[PDB]
Parts: C-alpha cells; structure tokens; sequence
C-alpha cells in the first residue's frame, strides 16, 4: 500500500515531524523526525525515496533558510542528507520530470528568487536551469506531460494570478493563461489532464476556492471550493483523489485533512492531522 507522508511544518516555530496517513484505515504513524525543523518546504519522491526540499527553520534561536535537500527511504526509517541548492530557499516549489527534482523559487531573507536548478539523484549535483520570467515564492508547481508548470505565488510587492511553464528540451519558460484568482501559498498538483490550484492567499483573505487548467484548452475553470479557507496547505494525489492537508485560515493552524472527489466534484473530510499546522512538505510512497 501507499501512505501520504507530510513533512516538517509551522506551529509556533517550525517541525521536524514526518508522518504517514493510510488511506486505506485512517491510521497516521510517527517516523523519524527531520534532522532539522523546517517550514515552508516541498516533499516529492523519486524512486520510492521521499526528499524533503528546501524551507525555513523558524527557532526561538533564530530563523535560518534552508538549501537542504534530505532524503527518507521508508525501508530503514532513516533520513540521509543530499547535495544542498545553490540557494536557500523558503517557501518553494518542487516537481519531478523523468526522475530529476526541479526546485523552483522561494525566499532567501528579502531575496525573491526567480530562479530555478535541477536535481540528479544518481550524481547527488544541483545544476541550475533557466530562471522563471517572474519572481515567484510561495508558488506552486505541477508536473504534467514532462513539462513544468509555476502558479501563483508572490514576487517580493504583490501576490499573483500568473502562471508559466518550463519547456525542459528548450530550456525556456513562458506565460500561461493566469488564473481566475490571485493565488500565493496555495495548493498546486496534476489530476488527469489538468493542473489543480487550491487556496492559498490573495493579498487579502485566505481562499477556500479551487480552479483548474486544462492545457489541452487553456482556460482555468472552477471547481467546488474546499470545506475550509486555507493558505500554506500541503497537496498531494493518492489514487485518483486530491488531498489537502492543514494550512491557515487567518484564525486557527487547521488539523483539518479533505479529500476531492472529481467524479462528484466534492470535498469531504477525511482525517485529522495529530496537530494543527502549516507550511508542510507532502508526498506519496511506499509503506515503511
Ligand atoms: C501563520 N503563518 C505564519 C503561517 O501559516 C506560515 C508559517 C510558515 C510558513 C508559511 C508559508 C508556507 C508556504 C508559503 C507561504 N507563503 N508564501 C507566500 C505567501 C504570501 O503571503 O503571499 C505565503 C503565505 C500565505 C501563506 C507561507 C506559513
Ligand atoms: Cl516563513
């Protein structure tokens, strides 16, 4: 079977924890910390391994960005250090083409990156790519017949509708349709053909709503909205299903984990996270 792991987060500072929800039984199980809190990271997998990327440890010691990029192999419970980025980066996004993580934008102190490198796992190298056209952190990143798509996020003055997309066998970003919402801090994952964009903050207010763009039409369309306004929520897809997972709702650090259903265009409550907080890495893999 397959577990939803959610890594790291922020409830008064950041987290180490790493633990896995089943959907097949509703059981969460707690495995090895991170060896350093972290917010504001991605989670993805790549080979059965789950990497943790990038992020903020927010300490009453002080708050340090992160380049790391740590790997977990369920097998052993055991996290391993990687290769670091070029850059820290807080509040990032990640995909993963052809067994290769891209990390894409986020923060260093006042720093907006625009900026973009790639992962090898069989070298263990960083190598950078070309930057994206817009600073984006907080931004959001899909992966959908290899190529790579950057949603949303904020720029370092204003939070955004915009959208592109990396073309890897040209090296070339460019613009997308923008969104039917301003979106930073969202949601942002694949489902069939489409690229889904769900809550986040528009400048103003935490979101509950949720649009998707289909790249065979290009138009963003809406779907019902989540249960729960929230921004800084973890997204995965775990057969066929979308979930998300905590975040904020500008008053409560939400537990609350909802399920979409496509079929039906409906979200419902699945679980509760042991413990309300935001700002998660998330991904899917293999049972320890
Ligand atoms: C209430 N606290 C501070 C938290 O919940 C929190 C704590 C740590 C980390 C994050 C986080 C994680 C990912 C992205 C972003 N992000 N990136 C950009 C913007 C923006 O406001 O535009 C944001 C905010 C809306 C979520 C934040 C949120
Ligand atoms: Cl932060």
């Amino acid at each position: 079977g397959r577990l939803i792991y959610t890594a790291g987060g922020y409830f008064r500072q950041s987290l180490s924890y790493l633990e896995a929800y089943n959907p097949s039984n509703g059981s969460w199980l707690r495995l090895a910390d991170l060896q350093v809190p972290r917010s504001g990271l991605a989670g993805c997998v790549v080979g059965g391994l789950l990497y943790a990327v990038g992020g903020r440890n927010n300490s009453p010691d002080g708050n340090t960005d992160s380049s790391a990029l740590d790997c977990y192999n369920p097998m052993t419970n055991q996290w391993s250090p990687c290769a670091s980025m070029s850059v820290p980066r807080n509040r990032i996004g990640v995909g993963v083409i052809d067994g290769h993580i891209y990390a894409v934008g986020g923060s260093h102190g006042c720093i907006h990156h625009s900026s973009v490198e790639r992962y090898e796992p069989e070298r263990d190298e960083w190598h950078l790519v070309a930057p994206m056209l817009t600073r984006r952190i907080g931004v959001g990143v899909a992966v959908l017949n290899r190529l790579l798509y950057a949603v949303g996020g904020f720029d370092g003055t204003n939070r955004l509708n915009s959208a592109e997309c990396y073309y890897p066998e040209r090296n070339e970003w460019r613009m997308i349709t923008p969104m039917n919402t301003i979106r930073s801090g969202a949601g942002v994952c694949v489902l069939h053909n489409c690229i889904y964009a769900a809550g986040g903050y528009d400048g103003q207010d935490q979101l509950n709503s949720v649009e998707r763009y289909d790249v065979e039409t290009e138009t963003w369309t809406f779907v019902a909205p989540m249960r729960h306004h929230r921004s800084a929520l973890g997204i995965t897809v775990h057969q066929g299903k979308i979930y998300v997972l905590g975040g904020y709702d500008g008053h409560t650090f939400l537990d609350s984990v909802e399920c979409y259903d496509p079929d039906s265009d409906t979200w419902s409550e699945v679980t509760r996270m042991t413990s309300g907080r935001s700002g998660v890495g998330v991904a899917v893999t293999m049972e320890p």
